[PDB]
């Protein structure tokens, strides 16, 4: 009922190989990059392509990320035990949520930059897909969650927690996630005991926010699928 020591710091160590067996660019090649920013040329290029281009672009790129972050959520412990109701109703919740939340990784504070097709650009580069406002929000969540400066380890200990929640709507063994759901918080905990970061909790986003712009997100990707299909 109480995991002891040992038990949470195997936990730790094995959420965080899964993650780092299941992340396309290391972090610090990600950092290293930073100074690797689209010239006018390029960006106006991007600019000058058809929105369902960009569209097929931004599209192969999210399956791409869908599809790393569903082989992260199989591997922790106790998913793939919880009945196909539970694991659909997390993995719809919560995928997209993950794939959010992972994009920190990419995004520049200093600059308001992202990666994407192997340099940084501002929002500017996505002006063919027409959505200002929805990357605008994307962007504004990943400066906020950059704040954090989160290191490999705690984004894998975090989005374990986005995946593995109790409070998604739909669950039929309620008791089963919540019992995943607080062996992951303890794991969390012990690793930011450790490490001096228990401050960082009282700095994440509101799950609800995620939610949100998850919703906003998916309402947006809908339209583009049913309009061009991928
Ligand atoms: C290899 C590799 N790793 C990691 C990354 C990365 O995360 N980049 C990254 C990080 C952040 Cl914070 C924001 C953005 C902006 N884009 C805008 C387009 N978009 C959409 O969904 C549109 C489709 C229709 C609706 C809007 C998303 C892919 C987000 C990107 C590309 C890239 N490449």
């Amino acid at each position: 009922p109480y995991a002891s020591l040992t038990e949470i710091e195997h936990l730790v160590q094995s959420v965080c190989k899964s993650y780092r067996e299941t992340c396309q660019l290391r972090l610090e090649d990600l950092l290293r990059q930073r100074s690797n920013i689209f010239s006018r040329e390029e960006v106006t290029g991007y600019q000058r392509k058809s929105m369902w281009e960009m569209w097929e672009r931004c599209a192969h790129h999210l399956t791409e990320a869908i599809q790393y972050v569903v082989e992260f959520a199989k591997r922790l412990s106790g998913f793939m035990e919880l009945c196909q109701n539970d694991q659909i109703v997390l993995l719809k919740a919560g995928a997209m949520e993950v794939v959010l939340v992972r994009m920190c990784r990419a995004y520049n504070a200093d600059n308001r930059t992202v990666f994407f097709e192997g340099k940084y650009g501002g929002m500017e580069l996505f002006r063919a897909l027409g959505c200002s406002e929805l990357i605008s929000s994307i962007f504004d969540f990943s400066h906020s969650l950059s704040a954090l400066h989160f290191s490999e380890d705690e984004i894998a200990l975090y989005t374990a927690l986005v995946l593995i929640n109790a409070h998604r709507p739909g669950l039929q063994e309620k008791r089963k996630v919540e019992q995943l759901q607080y062996n992951l918080e303890l794991a969390f905990h012990h690793h930011l005991s450790k490490t001096h970061r228990q401050s960082i909790l009282a700095k994440l986003p509101p799950k609800g926010k995620l939610r949100s712009l998850c919703s906003q997100h998916v309402e947006r990707l809908q339209i583009f699928q049913h309009l061009h299909p991928i």
